[PDB]
């Protein structure tokens, strides 16, 4: 493959994501959904990463895990 | 920066690990905590990021992302 999707969090409600290379930055939670559900119809084999900073606590990591499985990324 | 640091579960205690550019598969568990921590302990500032396979349970990614918060990697 090329690039995966990756999804970061960069603190508390602020996301940034990787699309095959390409970055978005200054994502929101509903927005980040929209896309990650956008490129997971298209691609059913795209390889889904989640990474957070070391400024954000941990339950927001598990959160951010939890909304993309409720739009079935994972 | 040029490549973070990217955990990827294989399966059911099988895992990958690309460090800056070079990937590394087939490793364990103990093996990955190894790793990881090495990485994390020479850079403070490495990005870590975490993804899972369709194929593996949800509940097995919050198990990888357990073991890396238990060494101090997020």
């Amino acid at each position: 493959g090329s690039v995966p999707v990756i999804l970061e969090v960069a603190g508390i409600g602020k996301y940034a994501i990787s699309i095959g290379g390409e970055r978005q930055e200054g994502l929101t939670e509903e927005m980040v959904t929209q896309l990650s559900r956008q490129e997971f119809d298209k691609d059913n084999n795209t390889l889904f990463l989640v990474g957070g900073a070391k400024e954000v606590p941990y339950e927001e990591v598990i959160k951010a895990l939890n909304l993309l499985h409720l739009a079935g990324i994972k």
